[PDB]
């Protein structure tokens, strides 16, 4: 039963600049990949789990996120930083795209995409940590049991109620490693 980080991506992985779809507008945050290569030597698996409500808004495809996930892997890969599972939520109640346009359980502060990735890749939950950028993603990993609640202040400006529900506070995803070692 392995330990996991479960990633946010936009704001976390990646300057959330809005929509984020175009490999031109994808742009890592700092020291991110080598603290992502470093917690897998550390020996946790990583698994992104990221809302994107841009595909039922109708901003983007379905397929390009799927080109833009694709290049993200294989630099990633090409960095010895191998993803253990990618996750996603096309859906947005609102959506302007039907075939995306639902309530779902996948769409963060709702905990499915990472009790999906428990069941399939079986995780340690109680010594996992989830790190993202909002509320959404502390309420998300309170609600699958995640062990350590970590908000980062790369992304969204951090609101005091986004505080409330972490247990830490990074500066960003690049101090992980070291927060984590020093127990
Ligand atoms: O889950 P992660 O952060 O990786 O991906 C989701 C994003 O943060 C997106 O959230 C969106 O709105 P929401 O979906 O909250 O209504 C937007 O603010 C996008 O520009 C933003 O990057
Ligand atoms: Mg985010
Ligand atoms: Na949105
Ligand atoms: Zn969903």
């Amino acid at each position: 039963s392995v330990p996991a980080i479960f990633l946010d991506r936009d704001g976390t992985i990646n300057v959330d600049h809005g929509y984020v779809h175009e490999i031109d507008n994808f742009e890592f945050i700092d020291g991110v990949i080598d603290a992502m290569r470093e917690l897998k030597k550390m020996g946790f698996a990583l698994v992104v789990v990221t809302n994107q409500s841009g595909i039922a808004r109708g901003k983007f495809t379905e397929a390009q996120f799927e080109t833009l996930t694709e290049w993200m892997d294989w630099s990633l890969a090409d960095r010895d930083v191998d993803l253990d599972g990618i996750y996603y939520c096309p859906h947005h109640p609102q959506g302007s795209v039907e075939e995306f346009r639902q309530v779902c359980d996948c769409r963060k502060p709702h905990p499915g995409m990472l009790l999906s990735a428990r069941d399939y890749l079986h995780i340690d939950m109680a010594a996992s940590y989830m790190v993202g950028d909002k509320l959404e993603d502390m309420q998300a990993a309170v609600a699958a049991n995640v062990g350590t609640k970590v908000l980062v202040r790369t992304g969204k400006p951090i609101t005091p109620e986004a505080e409330n529900a972490a247990d830490w506070v990074l500066n960003s995803l690049a101090d992980l490693p070291q927060a984590i070692k020093k127990q």
